[PDB]
């Protein structure tokens, strides 16, 4: 098939041996590409000194056997050749300059995809853009005066609601051990009018909470449910279930469920069970009441609509601005696999910040969360986390078309596309690609029919790099 080979991070070599107006050089290449979403990220090191032409010049030559293939693009000749090797040849035109011709071989070596490249270059004039380095690197602080305060600021704030929140539940439980006591108690002549108030109490006392009931399971099986409306409170008439029976004469220590949505008065309340049982001497029954967590939306996520939401067990959302993605795996919708650094955080219980990238568009999200238990008692099993989120553009540096046709006398596939690039205090530079490849061997390849690879790259730089180099991120997407 070689599609099955990229299905998650696979990872990149390259190798490129350069001549360019009699200037040889050498750039040796690392990363790791990831074909679910296409997403690549790259850093070139020039071996042998200062780069004689500038590195955007080197992208497009410096591993589309990747790229996110929609499930619409039958698929792919990329990744059909992959169990061996194809040949990426090309001829790089620049307006009123020289030309680049290459040559690239990507193969499989090992488990590591190893694309070498073979580039001369002539006709060039020294002095001119290329061999003048008259060209822009970058997209024309943030980073680190914006981003690193803000998530620094997220923290605190993180913090600040944390505690409110282990507030509201603090005050809850502490209801709770009253009710059990009282609850608890067998005595005839204590009446179920008089546990209705008791019930109705720890409601009015505690908003957040939906329901309240009183199970009992010893000899007079009946359960005593109150209920909070909107400053009302009523009492069903709950029918005890033959499961729920036995279940409660087993419970031993304090418990509650996994969230789900309560199908009560015509309406959905995400929330959880609480069951605290009453006694555990060889259990009268339980206490019981559904915590509503939609109801902590204006602790959660304030009085405004801000960036703040509730995580709950392997990431679930719980509260959450957007309310159609409430009980969701935060790991689930987003594809960059660094937001399982979340669900990290959260079981260590230790608050730190995670960067994402948003689908295979253009924007990273800055997280913070901070994790905390809602009952200390028993234990793991009782933490929730806030997390608050910065969402930011994420301006690219290129962006182009490359539009691909099959070929058929070479078993291959060819390409034309333009990239223009920008000089430094002055205008632009124009590109013309040229684009050859064929499979190395025998075999099926997969001839494609008319599509295009919407291809986009952000260049930026390493601090701490000490010679000549280029980070590189592209989002590499199929569509036509």
């Amino acid at each position: 098939k070689g599609e099955e080979l990229f299905t998650g991070v696979v990872p990149i070599l390259v190798e490129l041996d350069g001549d360019v107006n009699g200037h040889k050089f050498s750039v040796s290449g690392e990363g790791e590409g990831d074909a679910t979403y296409g997403k690549l990220t790259l850093k070139f090191i020039c071996t042998t000194g200062k780069l004689p032409v500038p590195w955007p010049t080197l992208v497009t030559t410096l591993v589309q056997c990747f790229a996110r293939y929609p499930d619409h693009m039958k698929q792919d000749f990329f990744k059909s050749a992959m169990p061996e090797g194809y040949v990426q040849e090309r001829t790089i035109f620049f307006k009123d300059d020289g030309n680049y011709k290459t040559r690239a071989e990507v193969k499989f070596e090992g488990d590591t995809l190893v694309n070498r490249i073979e580039l001369k270059g002539i006709d060039f004039k020294e002095d001119g853009n290329i061999l003048g380095h008259k060209l822009e690197y970058n997209s024309s602080f943030t980073e680190s005066v914006l981003q690193s305060q803000a998530t620094e600021l997220l923290q605190k704030k993180a913090q600040l609601v944390s505690f409110k929140i282990q507030g509201i539940m603090k005050r809850i439980f502490m209801g709770a051990n009253t009710l059990e006591k009282f609850l608890s108690d067998e005595n005839s002549a204590i009446n179920d009018t008089l546990k209705r108030r008791m019930l109705s109490e720890f409601l009015l006392a505690n908003p957040h909470v939906l329901l309240v009931s009183a199970i009992y399971t010893n000899n007079n099986e009946r359960v005593i449910t109150a209920m909070s409306m909107d400053s009302k409170i009523a009492y069903p008439n709950t029918t005890l279930n033959e499961n729920m029976t036995n279940q409660i004469r087993s419970l031993k220590s304090i418990t509650h469920s996994d969230p789900y949505y309560k199908e009560v008065n015509g309406d959905k309340i995400y929330g959880m069970d609480i069951t605290l049982p009453l006694m555990g001497k060889n259990a009268i029954g339980a206490l019981n009441f559904f915590l509503n967590i939609d109801a902590f939306y204006t602790d959660v996520v304030g009085k405004k609509k801000s960036n703040t939401f509730l995580m709950g067990k392997d990431g679930r959302l719980l509260i959450n601005p957007n309310r159609e993605i409430q009980d969701k795996i935060l790991s689930a919708i987003n594809p960059d696999r660094r937001v399982a650094k979340a669900v990290e955080y959260y079981n260590q219980n230790e608050a730190g910040t995670l960067s994402y990238h948003s689908l295979s568009g253009n924007t990273e999200t800055f997280l913070a969360i901070q994790p905390f238990d809602f009952f200390e008692e028993k234990g793991n099993h009782w933490r929730w986390a806030i997390g608050k989120y910065v969402n930011k553009s994420l301006v690219f540096s290129s962006h182009s078309n490359v539009y691909i046709t099959a070929d058929k006398q070479k078993n291959g596939i060819k390409a034309n596309f333009k990239i223009r690039h920008n000089i430094e205090d002055g205008g632009v530079q124009l590109a013309d690609h040229y684009q050859q490849n064929t499979p190395i061997g025998d075999g099926p390849v997969l001839l494609p029919d008319n599509h295009y690879l919407s291809t986009q790259s952000k260049l930026s730089k390493d601090p701490n790099e000490k010679r000549d180099h280029m980070v590189l991120l592209e989002f590499v997407t199929a569509a036509g």
